[PDB]
């Protein structure tokens, strides 16, 4: 999917994790996001397209993602681990991943 | 090791892991084929040999082995969990993102 | 951080869960080490200046951090099911990841 599609499906989710219920729906919306963090980490973003595809910035960029997916899955490990509210409490915490690279690159 | 060597290692555990009997045999297979997974990850694969090092395709190729890597950490945490023929099933399903890849670059 | 600022963090890291009494102080050194594995992963390291930023070298060096940020959390998984001594002992074994990587590229 294109970097757009993929950064909606990662607002649209922190947002049903945020209203989650039970472990599971947070599990499959964490799922969800990780699948498009990666897919994400495809993209060449505007602001670095008159770059070269493996600058500092590129790799920065990319790398932000490997980071974004580990700390989901941090967030998965604390759901799978029946700890529904601090799962919920860690991905809130994710925007402040979200943040770092929105204020280098978007 | 060689791409064509990891693309082996990963054919032969997904069998062993079909044949398994218990936990311990399913996640020793998918430990041997998360590293073959990041081994892959440093070759270039023939059909890609006149892209640019960074092109779109050889970062394609690249995350298409984090996927699978991630993919089977999944299946490996239904077996940690005991859930044995979960695990086999989901191993079964990582066939879908083998082709993904496959149908692009191989 | 810088790279040699990360490499300080793991190796820092290393000893605390060497000395550490308990699973939470295992499992909160395993985090900032694959914090610093990723933020390394940014870096070009001096032996590497001069090749082009996704030659085989730059790719072998990033993927190293891949392959030591999943070593690291396999001994956290490890610390999370509460096998303290099993965790220390993988977090020993990584050295043999550090020292694969030092040996090419450092
Ligand atoms: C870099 C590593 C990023 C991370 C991590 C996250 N986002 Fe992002 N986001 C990034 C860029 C470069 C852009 C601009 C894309 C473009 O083509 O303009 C965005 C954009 C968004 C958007 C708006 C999408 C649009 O319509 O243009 C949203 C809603 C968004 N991002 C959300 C979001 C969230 C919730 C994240 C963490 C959970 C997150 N992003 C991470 C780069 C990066
Ligand atoms: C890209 C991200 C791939 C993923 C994911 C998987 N494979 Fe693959 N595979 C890929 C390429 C480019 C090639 C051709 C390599 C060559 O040098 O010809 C292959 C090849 C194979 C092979 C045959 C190996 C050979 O002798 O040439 C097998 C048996 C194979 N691949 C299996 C396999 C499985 C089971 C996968 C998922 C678990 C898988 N591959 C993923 C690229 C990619
Ligand atoms: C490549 C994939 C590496 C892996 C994995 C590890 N290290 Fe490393 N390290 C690497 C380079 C290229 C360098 C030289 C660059 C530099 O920072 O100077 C280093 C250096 C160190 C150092 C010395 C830091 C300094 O002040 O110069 C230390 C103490 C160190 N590395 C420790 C360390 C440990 C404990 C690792 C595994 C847990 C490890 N490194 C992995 C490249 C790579
Ligand atoms: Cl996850
Ligand atoms: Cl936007
Ligand atoms: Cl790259
Ligand atoms: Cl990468
Ligand atoms: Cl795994
Ligand atoms: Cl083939
Ligand atoms: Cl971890
Ligand atoms: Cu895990």
């Amino acid at each position: 999917a294109d970097l757009e599609d993929n950064m909606e499906t990662l607002n649209d989710n922190l947002k049903v994790i945020e209203k989650a219920d039970n472990a599971a729906q947070v599990k499959d919306a964490l799922k969800k996001m990780r699948k498009a963090a990666l897919d994400a980490k495809k993209a060449t973003p505007p602001k670095l397209e008159d770059k070269s595809p493996a600058s500092p910035e590129m790799i920065d960029f990319r790398v932000g993602f490997d980071e974004l997916a580990w700390e989901i899955h941090d967030a998965a490990h604390l759901a799978k681990e029946g700890k529904v509210k601090e799962a919920q409490a860690a991905a809130e915490q994710l925007k402040t991943t979200c943040n770092a690279c929105h204020q280098k690159y978007r």
